[PDB]
C-alpha cells in the first residue's frame, strides 16, 4: 500500500541520515583532532627552541648562573619528550580511530545500497505480474510463476531490509561504544601529560632558586 | 703607559660585550617566548574548535549521549579559559619583562659611548700638551695651562670610566634578579595552568563515564 511505503523509505531515509550524521561528525572530529595534534607538536619545536637558547646562553655566563640555567634547561626538555608521547598517543588512540569510520560508513552504504537494489527488483516485479495478468488473463501457468517471483523478490527484500536494521543498530552501539572511548583516551592522555608537566616544573622551580643572586 | 692603555681598553671592551652579551641571549629568549605564546594561543584557537563541533554534533544525538557530549564540551571550553588567562601572564610577566632590556641596554651603551668620549678628549689633550711644550719650550704660562686641561680631562675621563663601571655592576646584578624572575614566573603561571588542566580533565572523565553505552 501507497501509504506503506512512504512509512517504509521514510524510515530507510532515517538509517541512511544516521550514517550520513556519524560520517560528518566523527570525520569534523578527526580533522579537528589531527590539527589539534599538529598544533601541539608546533608548540613542542618551539619549547626546543627555548631548551637550546637557554642551553647556548648558560655557556656563556659566570658558574652558578650556568649551571641553574642548563639544570632548567634539563628538565623543561624532559618535558617535551613527554609532549611527543602525547602527540603520538593522541594520534593512535584518538585521531586514528575516528578516520577508521571512513570504512566503516562505506560498509554501511553498501548495506543501504543492497536494500534499495532489493526493493527496485520488487517494484519492477511487481509491476511485471500486473502486466502479465492483463496480456495473459487466462494463463495460470505464466501468472503463477510471476506470482512465485514476485514472492522470491519480496522476501529477498524483506531479509536485506532486516540485515541493514541489524548492522545499523550494531552501528549506532558501537558508535557510542567508540565516542565514549575517544573522548576518554583523549582526557586520560591529556591527564597523563599535565600531571607529568606538574612533576617536571616543581622540580625547575627549584633549580632557578638554586641561582645565587 | 701603552701597556697599561691596552688593559684598560680590552677592560671596558670586556663591558661592552657584557652588554651585547645580554642584549643577543635576552633578546633572543624574547622572540621564543612571544612565539611560544602565539603557539600556545594557536592550540587554544583548535581547542575551541573541538569544542564547537562537540557541541554541534551533541545537538543531534539522544538525550543521554547528547548531554553527555554538551558536558565534556563545557568543561572543555572552561580549560581554554583558563589557557588565555596563561598566554597574558607569559606576555606580562615573561615577554614584557625581557622586551624592556631594549632600553636598559641603550642606556648602557650611553655610559660606553661617554667614556669613549672623554678617553678621545684625554688623548687629545695629552698629544697638545706635548706639542705645546715642543713650540713653546720655555712659556711656562701655556704649558701650565696646558698641564691644566690634562689633568682636567684625565680626571673627568677617570671619573666617567668610574661611573660606567658602577652601572655595569648594577646591570649585571639586575640580570640575574631578572632572568631569575622571569624564567620563575615562565614557571609558576605554567603550573598554574597545568594544575587547572587536571582539574578539568579530572571532572571531564566523570562526564564521559555516564554516557550510557
Amino acid at each position: 500500500l501507497r501509504r506503506n511505503l512512504d512509512e517504509r523509505d521514510a524510515q530507510t531515509k532515517q538509517l541512511q541520515d544516521a550514517v550520513t550524521n556519524v560520517e560528518k561528525h566523527f570525520g569534523e572530529l578527526c580533522q579537528i583532532f589531527a590539527a589539534y595534534v599538529r598544533k601541539t607538536a608546533r608548540l613542542r619545536d618551539k619549547a626546543d627552541l627555548l631548551v637550546n637558547e637557554i642551553n647556548l646562553y648558560a655557556s656563556t655566563e659566570t658558574p652558578n648562573l650556568k649551571q641553574g640555567l642548563k639544570d632548567f634547561a634539563d628538565e623543561f626538555a624532559k618535558l617535551q619528550d613527554y609532549r611527543q608521547a602525547e602527540v603520538e598517543r593522541l594520534e593512535a588512540k584518538v585521531v586514528e580511530p575516528l578516520k577508521a569510520y571512513g570504512t566503516i560508513v562505506k560498509m554501511k552504504r553498501d548495506d543501504l545500497k543492497a536494500t534499495l537494489t532489493a526493493r527496485n527488483r520488487e517494484a519492477k516485479q511487481l509491476s511485471q505480474l500486473e502486466r502479465t495478468r492483463q496480456r495473459n488473463p487466462s494463463d495460470r501457468h505464466v501468472i503463477s510463476q510471476a506470482e512465485t517471483e514476485l514472492q522470491r523478490a519480496t522476501i529477498d527484500a524483506t531479509r536485506t531490509s532486516r540485515h541493514l536494521e541489524e548492522t545499523i543498530d550494531n552501528f549506532e552501539k558501537q558508535k557510542i561504544k567508540d565516542i565514549k572511548n575517544i573522548l576518554s583516551e583523549f582526557i586520560t592522555i591529556e591527564m597523563l601529560f599535565h600531571g607529568k608537566a606538574l612533576e617536571v616544573f616543581t622540580a625547575a622551580y627549584q633549580n632557578i632558586q638554586n641561582i645565587d643572586e
